C-alpha cells in the first residue's frame, strides 16, 4: 500500500431524500428505497439507502463506515459506487438504486425466461468486476449471487464490501480474525488456514457461476456447514449443472483447485467467458433459449450519469 486514497466521502442532508419505502428487512439491517434531490439541481436520483441494525452499538457503526470507505474508493462499470453518507442518528449508506435486485433471486425469480446470452455476459460482467477489484488491490471475500445487483438485465454490479480488505504491494493473503463468512462460498485455504487471496475470490466466483448456472440452487442444499470442510478435502465439488456444457461446467471446477494459483486470473475469465458469449448456444443449452427479458418524473437521472469531480 502506498498510492494516497484521494476518493471523495459525500456527506448528504437527510432532507434531501424523499418517497422512501423499506426495501428488504432483514437480520442484519435495513435497506430502503427513496429519492435524493441534491441540494438545488433539477435532478432526482434513484437510490437504496442501508441502514444496519444493531440500534446505535458502535461495533456497528464500523462495519457500515468500513463499507463505505471501501464503496468509495471504487470507480468500475461492474462495482457498485458509493454515493455519500447520512449522519443521522445512525450512518446510512447511499447508493445508486438496482431496481431489479439482486442477480439471485433475480435468476430464482426468472428461470424459464433467462438465455444463455445473459448468463453467460453476466460471468463477463462479474469477472471484469471482479479484476477492477483485483487492480484496487482488494480482497472482496464475499462474493456470492446474493451480493451482485441487477440494474437492468443486462447490466450487473458487485456489492456488499462488508468484509472486503485492502492489501498492499507487499501482502499477498488477508489472515481473518473469527470467522463469519459463509463456508460454502469460501476456498478451501479459506476454511482451514483462515487465508483469503484474490485466488480465494476466484472460487466465490466459480461458485456464484455454480448458483447462476443452476437458476438459483444453493451450494450443498443438503449438507451442513460443519461439514463443508470435510467434503472439499476428500474431493467432492459442486455437481455439473444440466444446462451446463463440459466447458462451461471446467471453467467452474478450474476455479475449485487445491493450489489456489492454479486457479485462472479473473483476466483470463472475462476472456474466457467473452469467447463463449459470442455463441452462447454452443456452451449452454438451455430449454427453450433463442428468449425475452423486459407522481411524474422528468427530472430522473440514473447515478451512473449523475458525476461531478474526481
Ligand atoms: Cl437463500
Amino acid at each position: 500500500g502506498e498510492a494516497p486514497n484521494q476518493a471523495l466521502l459525500r456527506i448528504l442532508k437527510e432532507t434531501e431524500f424523499k418517497k422512501i419505502k423499506v426495501l428488504g428487512s432483514g437480520a442484519f439491517g435495513t435497506v430502503y428505497k427513496g429519492l435524493w434531490i441534491p441540494e438545488g439541481e433539477k435532478v432526482k436520483i434513484p437510490v437504496a439507502i442501508k441502514e444496519l441494525r444493531e440500534a446505535t452499538s458502535p461495533k456497528a457503526n464500523k462495519e457500515i463506515l468500513d463499507e463505505a470507505y471501501v464503496m468509495a474508493s471504487v470507480d468500475n462499470p461492474h462495482v457498485c459506487r458509493l454515493l455519500g453518507i447520512c449522519l443521522t442518528s445512525t450512518v446510512q449508506l447511499i447508493t445508486q438504486l438496482m431496481p431489479f435486485g439482486c442477480l439471485l433471486d433475480y435468476v430464482r425469480e426468472h428461470k424459464d425466461n433467462i438465455g444463455s446470452q445473459y448468463l453467460l455476459n453476466w460471468c463477463v460482467q462479474i469477472a471484469k468486476g471482479m479484476n477492477y477489484l483485483e487492480d484496487r488491490r482488494l480482497v472482496h471475500r464475499d462474493l456470492a449471487a446474493r451480493n451482485v445487483l441487477v440494474k437492468t438485465p443486462q447490466h450487473v454490479k458487485i456489492t456488499d464490501f462488508g468484509l472486503a480488505k485492502l492489501l498492499g504491494a507487499e501482502e499477498k493473503e488477508y489472515h481473518a480474525e473469527g470467522g463469519k463468512v459463509p463456508i460454502k462460498w469460501m476456498a478451501l485455504e479459506s476454511i482451514l488456514h483462515r487465508i483469503y487471496t484474490h485466488q480465494s475470490d476466484v472460487w466465490s466466483y466459480g461458485v456464484t457461476v455454480w448458483e447462476l448456472m443452476t437458476f438459483g440452487s444453493k451450494p450443498y442444499d443438503g449438507i451442513p456447514a460443519s461439514e463443508i470442510s470435510s467434503i472439499l478435502e476428500k474431493g467432492e465439488r459442486l455437481p455439473q449443472p444440466p444446462i451446463c456444457t463440459i466447458d462451461v461446467y471446467m471453467i467452474m471446477v478450474k476455479c475449485w483447485m487445491i493450489d489456489a494459483d492454479s486457479r485462472p486470473k479473473f483476466r483470463e475469465l472475462i476472456i474466457e467467458f467473452s469467447k463463449m458469449a459470442r455463441d452462447p448456444q454452443r456452451y449452454l443449452v438451455i430449454q427453450g433459449d433463442e428468449m425475452h427479458l423486459p407522481e411524474d418524473m422528468d427530472d430522473v437521472v440514473d447515478a451512473d450519469e449523475y458525476l461531478i469531480p474526481q
